[PDB]
């Protein structure tokens, strides 16, 4: 229950602007598209974008996991099993390990891949799907074609999405019930599709089919979910910068703070911030905006 | 592709035309050869001349793909005195699988092996002591990735200006692989317009919208330059570079500042390093 085309996809203009040039020429040159690379936060739609072009391609696709593969042969036996225009889609790309990785390099790129070597292949799609763009090697991410970067939604844009998928579930969810939902969903389809799904149960227990605002509010509020959607390490990483003073922390002071993972803060816990305007990246580390101090001043009031 | 009308690498190219005739000159092939540089400048490419040049067969293969011993005398006994063999990531080797080559390529059928890795800096001095030639691939000039571009577009069937050729290039990070990519974005602009002139226009339009960077700098290469250009030209050392960026030496002098180097961006003196008057012009 994701939309099945471009026809009425929401959010991602630039990539779906790009997506447009780039499908029509392959079809009009007669060929399949070159392979694809989205990367970006968990949820924001890069699943779903991948089976629309399958949609839109009028091809067929075929889906797996980086640490689902492990034996080189099966990755090359993958291969072997696709026909000619086919989609290839392999997520969490960046867990490959080297060997497996060595393996995909002149598939993608030539399509040919006791003693024996041999074997071609038919000529498909690569499109991979990483978290943790940080993580790509250059040898891998050089080799897409096209590479583009998921970004975070506007609420306006949650809002229409729930709206359209509050009607699949029988269900009128207002405008103002919708902005109230995204604007606890951490700008992410998938939380606002979770986060709706329990508006709606206290709808259903109501008798009701038109989610108000008033209601959205007492499902969000009964269960606690943060105002502004923050995590406890939205909260944690704020709370982090503005206790230092207007003063650069590097990656090196955060993550050894933070006791997380380097890239793990890059490519995961800063998106989102940097997003919403919360953090900067300055020449020397980061520093808390405007923002934070008055969004964390509100949260805890 | 066999240095007929091959683009850039001069130095190198030169050095190869020289101790191809010495070897040919002798009845002999080549000595261990061992090819350094960023993904994407061309080893793979300069291997497969080498293997024209010589007439002779060349096998690839990488580290990871040979996991313990059996891996890699399986490979060397399936050879044939003067043929090629081509491991890439060569760096990546355990010292068991290491100890095993050291003699080969010492001791042996008389073969020739090429060796590739991004990293320099990471390879051990007894390893690559080793390889009779040393090469380090160098990042194209602006020029050079033009006609190589305008190349690969009459293999696409289209006419690439000279402007469009350069703006690419200058986008492309001075590295062939990601120049050819952007080169198939940019065909795609043309295609939806019935095109077969890719013009400035046009390109600019396509690396606009797909938001490629105007010099083709990363986050890092920013940061980096502006670090630097806040510097007012005194000296930083590596130390303190290394903790500004929170990021390791190794990658900085073997990954970053090789193309900052190569455009003329950033300065190696004895004390440190500069931003150059280049980078205190554009922006
Ligand atoms: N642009 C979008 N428009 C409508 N729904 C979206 C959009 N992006 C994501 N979603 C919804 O959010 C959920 C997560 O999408 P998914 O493609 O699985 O994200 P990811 O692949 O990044 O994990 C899905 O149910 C999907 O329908
Ligand atoms: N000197 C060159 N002239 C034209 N194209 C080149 C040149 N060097 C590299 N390329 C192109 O760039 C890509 C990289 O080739 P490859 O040798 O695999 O690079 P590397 O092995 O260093 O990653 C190839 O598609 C090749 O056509």
């Amino acid at each position: 229950l994701r939309p099945s085309n471009f026809d009425g996809y929401i959010g991602q203009e630039s990539i779906k602007k790009n997506l447009n040039v780039f499908i029509a020429a392959a079809k009009k040159r007669n060929e399949c598209l070159d392979h694809i690379l989205f990367s970006g936060p968990a949820g924001l739609g890069k699943t779903t974008l991948a089976n629309i072009i399958s949609y839109e391609m009028s091809a067929n696709i075929k889906t797996t996991a980086a640490p689902m593969i492990e034996k080189s042969g099966d990755l090359a036996a993958i291969l072997t099993n696709l026909s000619e225009g086919d989609i290839l889609f392999i997520d969490e790309i960046h867990r490959l390990s080297p060997a497996i990785e060595e393996v995909l390099y002149p598939a993608m790129e030539d399509y040919r891949l006791a003693q024996t070597i041999k074997i071609d292949l038919p000529k498909f799609t690569l499109i991979g799907a990483t978290t943790r763009a940080g993580m790509l090697s250059n040898p891998l991410r050089d080799r897409f074609g096209m590479q583009f970067r998921l970004e975070f939604y506007k609420d306006s844009e949650l809002a229409l999405i729930l709206q359209k998928a509050a009607l699949k579930l029988n269900k009128t969810c207002e405008e103002k019930a919708a902005l109230e939902i995204a604007k606890r969903s951490r700008s992410t389809p998938r939380i606002a599709l979770r986060l709706l799904k329990r508006v709606r149960d206290f709808a259903d227990v109501n008798d009701e089919e038109i989610i108000t605002e008033k209601r959205a509010n007492e499902a969000l509020n009964s269960l606690g979910v943060n105002e502004l959607g923050f995590d406890a390490m939205d909260l944690r990483y704020l709370e982090l910068l503005t206790a230092a003073k207007q003063k650069p922390i590097g990656l090196a002071s955060i993550a050894a703070a933070l006791s997380e993972d380097e890239n793990t803060i890059e490519d995961v816990i800063e998106p989102y911030l940097l997003a919403n305007g919360y953090i900067e990246r300055t020449a020397k580390g980061r520093i808390a905006s405007a923002k934070s101090y008055s969004a964390l001043k509100l949260n805890y009031e």
